[PDB]
């Protein structure tokens, strides 16, 4: 089955910085700092709808990864939808993780990121609360990784 | 005027490991990441309550700093407030903002980390959405790099 969940996360960071440092700029600087990333590298594409991409990263003292799949990109409307589809970084209870996300004008210069997840069960098993809160916390740990490099670094945004 | 927002984040990481870094070990996470923050000076006190803690830190294009007072401890019930009364990383429309926090454990076997903003407008003056908004920003912020830390480094929690 499908369990969607939305929300929103409000930022200072104007909109259009904020897109292109989360959907063009962020391979990069996931690699650059020191978070759980540890590698990501192209199996297909690069970049465009059909892209698929091996992201090596670190669990605590074990390392594991995840297939991703770009889903569509409109730009015009600063939407980016991607997935994430195999590996052993994908809990087994899982088949697909989508995202759906998409930038919009804030408050005070600043912008509203809205994002939709939509997690497929492997077999119509349930969601338990712990895969669907920890998949939560890597995102929003994600986002406020790109998010203060951004505000760190003026001179590139 | 007083206005008031709450919030509730799950995590994976255990109720006691989670409150300990973010009330103890904190101040030393700071330094060892990099972050905004620079520096942690006790300007009175040791950490219990009543102490007044100076931040600084580089705001990217800037320096700034704010000083911190701690309203309560109560390590039994995981619980600590603080609020910031000073310095000129404090918005001028602000004349106090508390913090009132607590961590509980979750039904399944994470913990919640509940947070309870309190903003002291300077007399009647409305509060602005930008203000409101970047002070979430920086809290969200600061709490998942605490969060990001435990989770890269199991050995010490
Ligand atoms: O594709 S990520 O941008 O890291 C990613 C981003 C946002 C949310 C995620 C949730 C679960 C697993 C991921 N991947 C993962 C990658 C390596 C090891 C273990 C899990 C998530
Ligand atoms: O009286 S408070 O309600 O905290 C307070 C409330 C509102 C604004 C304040 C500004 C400076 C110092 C305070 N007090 C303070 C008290 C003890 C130690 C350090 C500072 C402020
Ligand atoms: O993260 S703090 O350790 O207080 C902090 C430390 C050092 C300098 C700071 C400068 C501006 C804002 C902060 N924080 C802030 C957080 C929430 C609401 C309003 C301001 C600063
Ligand atoms: O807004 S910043 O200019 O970085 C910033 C400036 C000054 C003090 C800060 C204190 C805590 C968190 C921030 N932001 C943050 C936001 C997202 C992820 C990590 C940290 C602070
Ligand atoms: O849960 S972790 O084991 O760190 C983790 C492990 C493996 C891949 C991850 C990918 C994105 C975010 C995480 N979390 C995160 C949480 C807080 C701050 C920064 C990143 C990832």
């Amino acid at each position: 089955g499908v369990f969607v969940f939305r929300d929103e996360t409000s930022s200072s960071v104007a909109p259009a910085k904020l897109y292109k440092a989360l959907t063009k700029d962020s391979d990069t600087i996931a690699q650059k700092i020191d978070g759980p990333i540890q590698s990501i590298e192209l199996v297909e594409g690069n970049g465009g709808v059909g892209t698929i991409k091996k992201i090596t990263a670190n669990e605590g003292d074990k390392t594991s990864f995840v297939l991703q799949k770009v889903d569509a990109i409109d730009e015009a409307n600063l939407g980016y939808d991607y997935s994430i589809v195999g590996g052993t970084g994908l809990p087994e209870s899982l088949e697909k993780l989508s995202f759906e996300t998409k930038v919009v004008a804030g408050s005070g210069g600043g912008s509203i990121s809205k994002v939709t997840l939509k997690f497929h069960t492997k077999g119509d098993a349930p969601l338990s609360d712990a895969v669907r809160d920890d998949a939560l916390a890597k995102g929003a740990g994600f986002f406020k990784a790109i998010e203060g490099y951004v505000l760190a670094n003026p001179a590139e945004y």
